[PDB]
């Protein structure tokens, strides 16, 4: 079970988050790692995370963080791997401000944005699977079984006053 | 060969996704681009979506503006990656075409970038930077892009 | 006769839609409601929508949330009227829902209602509105409806207790 | 004959509102045109909302900008389905006009559709989607309308 | 005298419009409450509109959420000075009922309080300061209601 | 007799403010126009507020954008009722000049109409209606408006040429 | 030695307030904490911006909510730095706190923090920021609370706990 | 003597970030100005926050657009205190601009003035009400442009002047 996903959040209290991206990975029996790397109290950790992370062995970066969310775009400016963004949602402004500060990069560094809160959190780790399908047949494997029960799921239950 | 299929809701959306073919263009990526309306030709569409891994594509970059839902809708029939691209409206300057792209629920995942023009550059960027993987031409390019625009900053500091 | 098809894209839509069922049953109308999933099962909801007119439907009434597409989808592969309920998210209240729903670009419409349970609501009362011109009991069941709202209203006029 | 009833708040509404009636002239549904102001002329809207079934209309699309009440009290009068255009407001770009318009708590639905010209062309191809049961012209027109505007997309799909 | 009439569109906003009248009961300024709905009783509102002057009101409190249009209607049909209360919304948190009231088009006026109770409030506060030039007694009663908070404050000047 | 006053925080809001003004000549209510800056001259606009009741004014209408401070601060120095016009920003399109007016907590009072032109006009009108308890002359003004703009929808109902 | 002012408009701003204080206190720096309304006591507002200077302050700290004008106000009749706190509003979340404070027009400014508790805590860090300059003791207590927060992390990486 | 360090993202704001720099010239105060991205040029901004202090600087004034990262990316690697100007971006007016600059979370703070040439100014203002502490002419500068300012709109109170 190789680490090819690095999970990562600027405080623990986003964990809550993105142990649902996590708990997917599990599920999909993908590799990670997941760590609190702060891109304003740790900036040089967060630098040294990125620019290792291709020689680490890591092929997808998520990352996730609230307010003024600035890790996701920093961790792709020091890495070509690919950067998924998760905008945790924040008590006051409901991840508005997380989803605009990580959505709205200029063009040149680009990083792939996710609905806020948890929604994101799982669609970021079904979107690496969908990256890594490509060179890993046990992967590919776990997304289609993971899609073909979430299709079941909702035929085998039709009416809603059940 | 062609590997990112390049697709927009309406002819309208040229202006914002051309600069998304430039990109691919620059960085010597194949590439094809196709008018598929979800609303008007969602027969289409589907096919489209159905028949594109079988085509040889490996990501799909799909732009749609207001209620877009062309990048969701591709995602729900193709298991290869989709990036949405929400186009620039003229109503709300592209916030609904964002939250139509943006808040898919867990299950089918449609990755976002910033609305307009920026948007439609990284999403090719970062289709570049899924294929770099297996592409060693890919990943030079790339890497090149990235240093000629760090250059293009260091080189003209001043900016009067 | 079954002649509105009350539609959603999950289970956890129920609690909404419900509400429209309710109505519905109120005014003697006849319907089906269903959970179909734009995102999950995207081939069954071509065929719901495809289907509907020769089943016999005369309006569809779909609820969805977040990046909400079951409306406008159907809307494409329908030509019966298609009533949008945008179902309060818990992110952004139905702002996203909202959206997502009303702004169809001219050619392809959906009428759109509030959102949450009063959209439901209103969406059951607005296929009534519809379905009055070919039908004496529905329209005697909305004219009775309306009037009782009304007499509901002006019976109880000071809100005050003491 | 006149089945909708497209009424605006208005004169300054109509570079909207006659977009609305260039698809139902296209759909050849007929149909009568007004300004209507819900603020202005309160008693002359209730009155045409009162009458308007009993005009032989099915079907009333409104349109108005800012605190748009104009389809919603129209709605409270008549049983006929009213259908919202929000206008797009200079100052807040028809956001005020559709939550003025959209978020009708229940009892007295209006179905809204796009701020602007988009939801104006909308609410006419939604008109005749309620008119298309009881009328084979207008079924026939908008079957044709939906086939044209997919070949149209079909013939030309290189950007 | 009932000089004030307080109105809203539903049984379910006496919650907020309580407090309006809270105020005008401490003022000393004399009011009727009633639930008028302009979209269930649309010939209700009218009628309470347009007799209102004659009956001897001077100003109109009214409060309504979602899409709010009882405060604009009743502004159309007197020439009353009409107040509106945006109603807090379970779903938008009162932004539909604050622009549904406060963006009337020139020509109806309608006075706008903040959203919820800071608005009802406000709106019995104003009222007051409408009436202030006619009666000595409301005018002495509101300068002595701003010198009472003003005085609480300058008081407790320690939040800990 | 100058029973309205109309201020604003610069001249660049002058565009809005005057057609308040407009109204007020139109209603033959008298009135002075001011800038007056809550910000730039805070001890011109306390005076202002403290003295205007004393010098004969019965309401005053005040105008502002971006942290539109002007109404809510003159209302704090005035048992007069104020009104408050957001003047329509040039970033925020009068969102930030509508919050900063309209949201004020309980105890002090701004009516406030809506952004732009739009409010200017409806404040001018507003004050009409608290005055025209007072004269026959204004409330037959008003009335007449009213009657005017009535008449120019009901005389001319085709939209179309 | 007193050398920083923090304000808020009413007392049920304190639960934020309050973090900021918290701060200084850990910082070592000398405060004042008063309830002053800019709406409610608008000439003890004045006064207390007036005389800061006089008073021995260096920064003043205002926090308020819904149509937040204390900051934007006192910063008008202090040439002293005014950080704005905005308050988290129950109707709005405090976006009409914050765009009341932050959309300063151009000549009077209010430097201005996140919406609550953030907020709060980041002005007095910002305030020490200033004090710094010409106070080792605060400049050295500022060095050690980054310090601090960034080894907290680094010996923290393991979200699970 | 260089005081102020005025930075941004791209060449694009200096429309903005022009008027900043106008006001320290007419305050008589010594800036430097230079275009720093973060995200193009991580290394770059790293270098300059880092060194700021030593090379004599005592306050940084960042503008940025969009996701704007710079100002908080810029705080958390120096003590200086950091003035953030958010640029008005053509799609969304500047609102992700400002909530990328001012909902930094607790720790790291950024000093969030207007969005655009308001702010822009504003900053300029606010770092000599800094600086005017242990600079005497300073003082003298910003006293006079308050003054001055006050004086304008007393010696101009009738908006009819033409
Ligand atoms: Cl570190
Ligand atoms: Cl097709
Ligand atoms: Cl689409
Ligand atoms: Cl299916
Ligand atoms: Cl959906
Ligand atoms: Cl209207
Ligand atoms: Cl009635
Ligand atoms: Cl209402
Ligand atoms: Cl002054
Ligand atoms: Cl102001
Ligand atoms: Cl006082
Ligand atoms: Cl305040
Ligand atoms: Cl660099
Ligand atoms: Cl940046």
């Amino acid at each position: 079970m190789s680490v090819q996903v690095g999970v990562i959040m600027g405080s623990k209290s986003d964990w809550s988050t993105m142990k649902e991206c996590c708990d997917i990975l599990d599920n999909l029996g993908i590799g990670y790692e997941c760590e609190v790397v702060s891109a304003h109290r740790t900036p040089d950790k967060m630098f040294d995370y990125a620019e290792t992370a291709k020689e680490r062995g890591l092929k997808v970066i998520i990352a996730g963080a609230g307010g003024a969310a600035h890790l996701p775009g920093m961790v792709a400016a020091k890495t070509t791997l690919p950067v998924l963004g998760v905008p945790v949602k924040s008590s006051t402004l409901n991840g508005q401000d997380s989803l605009l500060s990580i959505v709205q990069m200029p063009a040149g560094i680009p990083v792939a944005t996710f609905a806020i809160g948890m929604a994101g959190a799982k669609n970021a780790a079904l979107f690496a699977a969908s990256i890594l399908q490509h060179t890993d047949i046990n992967i590919a494997k776990a997304l289609a079984e993971f899609r073909a029960e979430q299709t079941r799921f909702v035929l085998e239950n039709p009416d809603p006053r059940e």
